[PDB]
């Protein structure tokens, strides 16, 4: 496999369904070393299920959310991984209230902090705080969205989180480049996963993505997993700072009936 | 003027350097009636000096980090302008310790939260607050920078923020967009303000701008207003969601020498 002899970090599987999940499942096939990270108690089993299927045995507990969380998990990851070779940033987060009705009105200074903490600040934290273990060649990936390009409604505060994650992975591709880090993100299609329940009528909305999208189809976890699989191998050695569209052509085209 | 019969509040004024001075002192020369407000009365002196001569008598305190205080500005307003058409949003701020070296080791969560905070919730919270006072054709605008859409060096942090800002914008202009209100925000190239002197290394950024620019100089506060003062009326009653490039040109130029 053309990610054989790596070690990647993979976050962010909850369930069979979870993007993470697809990305895990395209890389193990590809040879690479997984370890995987599950946010608390109640994920922690099937975390550990899903990572035996892939001949992993390093499980640990990260909440983004704590900086000592992240000090701890990869301080554990340590005394296994001396070194890796990068990881898979698959998470965001902002409360139910803020993706519902006008953006205006259901945006909150609270909220706001939320989503922009936990869905583009954990992404340079963990960056920051593994910074001297990644070997040359290494490369970071997270998951971003059309809503940070274009305003979507009901995703709302999100799409702003969204614009701040790729202007991080701007900002990340650039400092770390001269290490030997790249840096790049995957804006993802709509896909029905557990949290893709959150946005207000989201059913109808993956339907209006279908026949509108140039390839005539939603993408699949296993379509955005083969490609964080080429943008996390040294294939992609001449790709850094860069959000690749994973959407079927949808953005690029307008009013298609 | 094409601002006559126009009530506009405007925010960021510190000094005559700030670039909210060259954008209240070109829609006043258009007619518009103009408000002012002040982060701490550390400036309130200054402030009444600068309303004075702009025929101007409503100086209120505002510091966006409180929804109180915003609350209370928008309320003292609301005596003398029970409806209005709009205001200038000229407001950032990141603690110094988050614009100086390299990217990725400078980032702390607090340093993050803050920035996100003060340069870009602030402008839809504004918005909350004053929605009902809104007349049709009212119009919102605020600045940004090169920095949200390029890694930037030292910018840092700003650069999600500035990110964050503009889908900001385009959310903005989407959601009031039916009541008769328009959101826009300008990208200014380097100036020489009152705050420019805090980032790290900018008379030099400036005279490098000044020379692989296509007008061959850098922008004045008055070329900033202008456009301000343009986007701000009904004359733009066209653009809503827009970021328009003040900066001379020099986005779209590459590799000059
Ligand atoms: N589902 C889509 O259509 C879609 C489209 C574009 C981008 N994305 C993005 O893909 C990523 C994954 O989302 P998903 O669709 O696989 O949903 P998901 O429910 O399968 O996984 C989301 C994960 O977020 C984790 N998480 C949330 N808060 C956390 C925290 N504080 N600390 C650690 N982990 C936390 C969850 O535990 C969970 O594993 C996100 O960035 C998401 O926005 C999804
Ligand atoms: N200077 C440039 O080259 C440049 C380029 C692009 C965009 N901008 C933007 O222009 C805007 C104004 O910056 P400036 O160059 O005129 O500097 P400035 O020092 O003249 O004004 C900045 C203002 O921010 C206000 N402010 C900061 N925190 C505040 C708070 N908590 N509550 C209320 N007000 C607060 C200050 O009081 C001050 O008036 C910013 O958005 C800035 O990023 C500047
Ligand atoms: O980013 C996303 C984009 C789409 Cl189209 C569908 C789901 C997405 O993911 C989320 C949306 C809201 C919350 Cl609270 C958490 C997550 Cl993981
Ligand atoms: O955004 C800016 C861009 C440039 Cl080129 C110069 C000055 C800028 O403005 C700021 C930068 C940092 C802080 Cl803390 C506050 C402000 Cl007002």
């Amino acid at each position: 496999g053309f990610l054989s002899g790596k070690r990647i970090l993979v976050t962010g599987v909850a369930s069979k369904l979870s993007i993470a999940y697809g990305i895990a499942q395209a890389m193990h096939r590809e040879g690479a070393e997984l370890a995987f990270t599950y946010q608390n108690d109640k994920l922690k089993g099937r975390v550990e299920e899903f990572a035996a299927q892939l001949g992993s045995d390093i499980v640990l507990q990260c909440d983004v959310a704590e900086d000592a969380s992240i000090d701890t998990m990869f301080a554990e990851l340590g005394k296994v991984w001396p070194k890796f070779d990068g990881f898979v940033h698959s998470i965001s987060f902002a409360p139910g209230d803020q993706l519902d009705g006008d953006y205006v009105n259901a945006v909150t200074r609270e909220g706001f902090k939320i989503a922009h903490d936990i869905s583009s600040y954990s992404f340079v934290a963990m960056a920051k705080a593994c910074r001297s273990m990644l070997n040359p060649g290494s490369a970071l990936l997270t998951l971003s969205y059309l809503g940070a390009e274009r305003a979507i409604p009901n995703y709302n505060v999100m799409g702003l989180a969204k614009a701040s994650l790729e202007a991080n992975v701007r900002y990340m591709a650039n400092a770390m480049g001269p290490e030997g880090v790249r840096v790049n993100a995957i804006s993802a299609g709509p896909i029905r996963t557990l949290a893709a329940s959150g946005i207000k009528d989201f059913r109808k909305m993956l339907a209006h993505c279908e026949a509108v999208t140039p390839i005539r189809r939603t993408v699949t976890i296993e379509d955005v997993g083969n490609s964080a699989a080429f943008l996390c191998s040294d294939l992609s050695a001449g790709i850094s700072g860069e959000v690749v569209h994973v959407d079927g052509g949808f953005s690029i085209a307008a009013m298609n009936e």
